[PDB]
DNA sequence: AAAAAGACTGAAAAAT
DNA sequence: AAAAATCAAAGTCTTTTT
């Protein structure tokens, strides 16, 4: 269970479609035409991007072109049959207009806007969850537009539609006044599950998923995620010794099966790699992670730079960011990533007998709670932990030490730190916590805040 | 088993 | 005063369906 009482008011939908102004017109071929509403709202989307990267790239040009046919009247199709017929620079030279219009307003412009803004939040961003107010991360349904999506994704420029209620399920508590929907509407459906955190959720028409809104990283809810988040890694900490003594052992198994979790366990461990989710092979974006890599990413050297034993990893990881790294393994592990290439062609899974679900089913059964992740999350923070107190000048200038925590925070995110951590280093060396964390990271890590001391020891 | 369904960081805008 | 400086896709992991 999550909650007991959840009450709030729903989400605000994306504002209407403007039309365009008559005196902004669109071209087709050297001659000017009036797009149908629905025709012309996607041209817009494409217009306000013409200035962005995304519209050089033939899958997005593509997936834009043949989205926005679909919108288009009958007659729209017949003549807009060529992307590079279409002229959006006038839509585009207007919006580039407006939103110089938007710079260069009067204090009396900004002021009032920004209270408006301050009445949505103060209406819509807050909602009851059992005794307290609580603060919504994402309380405006996304808007219409371009998929924008990383990397090659071959979805980007697809048109993501407009959200009605009648895609929206609400979820509240049983006895909670349920919002009403937009005057002349209905919900898709109201629920009142205890058991999940969202207040909304709808699917997302590129790729099927649902979409929530959800609390405020200060929410107890979440809060206390990241709590139990960070006492899980502590708790990898006991048992890594035992943990790597165990997969260090399953390195010379005679079950090329437990050599291969094996190994990518050791990678994860060492290299921190991702766990590697297999994603779905034409419908996204080719990125991988350790129990995803394939023969093609990984180049052996025997002896190498001096160095022996070298493995040459090359892919692309999570966004498309790409992972380049030399790393001298143990003979062993070399050896093993010999045998685990042996007869396979680029195209092929490096750890065939693996996926995540089993290995993290062997983790599970190592430790209860143990995820692949972990090992990201534990990693990061015993390495600040251990170079703050092995950098940190025990005679120090605030500002320098300050400087101590960045260079203890550079071999080592506000995502895989335990923030106790850092808590505790600031009591101890009487560094204001307001020096290294701003107001919301303070609202944040209220938590850690105040239930760690001086003592504090991840 | 495994797919499908479900529930939880980048980058652009805004804050002399 | 003005200008220059400092939201949502994409993963992981769990639960349900097949």
């Amino acid at each position: 269970i999550k909650w007991k009482f959840l009450e709030h008011k729903g989400p605000v939908f994306a504002p209407p479609y403007e039309p365009l102004p008559e005196n902004v017109k669109f071209y087709y071929d050297g001659k000017v035409m009036k797009l149908s509403p629905k025709a012309e709202e996607v041209a817009t989307f494409f217009a306000k991007m013409l200035d962005h990267e995304y519209t050089t790239k033939e899958i997005f040009r593509k997936n834009f072109f043949k989205d926005w046919r679909k919108e288009m009247t009958n007659e729209e199709k017949n003549i807009i049959t060529n992307l590079s017929k279409c002229d959006f620079t006038q839509m585009s030279q207007y919006f580039k207009a407006q939103t110089e219009a938007r710079k260069q307003m009067s204090k009396e412009e900004k002021l009032k806007i920004k209270e408006e803004n301050e009445k949505l939040l103060k209406e819509y961003g807050f909602c009851i969850m059992d005794n307290h107010k609580e603060r919504i991360a994402n309380f405006k349904i996304e808007p219409p537009g371009l998929f924008r999506g990383r990397g090659n994704h071959p979805k980007m420029g697809m048109l993501k539609r407009r959200i009605m209620p009648e895609d929206i399920i609400i979820n509240c508590s049983k006895d909670a006044k349920v919002p009403s929907p937009p005057p002349g509407h209905k919900w898709k459906e109201v629920r009142h599950d205890n058991k999940v955190t969202w207040l909304v959720s709808w699917t997302e028409n590129i790729q099927g998923s649902i979409k929530y809104i959800m609390l405020n990283p200060s929410s107890r809810i979440k809060g206390e995620k990241d709590w139990q988040k960070y006492e899980t890694a502590r708790r990898l900490k006991k048992c890594v010794d035992k943990i790597r003594n165990q997969y260090r052992e399953d390195w010379k198994s005679k079950e090329m099966k437990v050599r291969q979790r094996a190994v990518a366990l050791y990678f994860i461990d060492k290299l921190a790699l991702r766990a590697g989710n297999e994603k779905e092979e034409g419908e996204t974006a080719d990125t991988v992670g350790c129990c995803s890599l394939r023969v093609e990413h990984i180049n052996l050297h025997p002896e190498l730079d001096g160095q022996e034993y070298v493995v040459e990893f090359d892919f692309l990881g999570k966004d498309s960011i790409r992972y380049y790294n030399k790393v001298p393994v143990e003979k062993r592990v070399f050896k093993n990533l010999q045998l685990f290439m042996e007869n396979k062609q680029p195209e092929d899974d490096l750890f065939d007998r693996l996926n995540t679900g089993i290995l993290n089913k062997h983790l599970q059964d190592l430790m209860e709670g143990l995820t692949a992740k972990v090992f990201r999350t534990y990693n990061a923070s015993i390495t600040l932990q251990q170079q703050l107190k092995e950098l940190t000048a025990p005679d120090e200038n605030i500002p320098a030490k300050i400087l101590s925590y960045n260079r203890a925070n550079r071999a080592v995110k506000l995502n895989y730190l335990d923030p106790r951590i850092t808590v505790a280093w600031c009591k101890k060396w009487g560094v204001p916590i307001e020096k290294i964390y701003n107001k919301t990271q303070r609202e944040k890590f209220a938590w850690a805040i105040d239930m760690a001391d001086e003592d504090y020891e991840f």
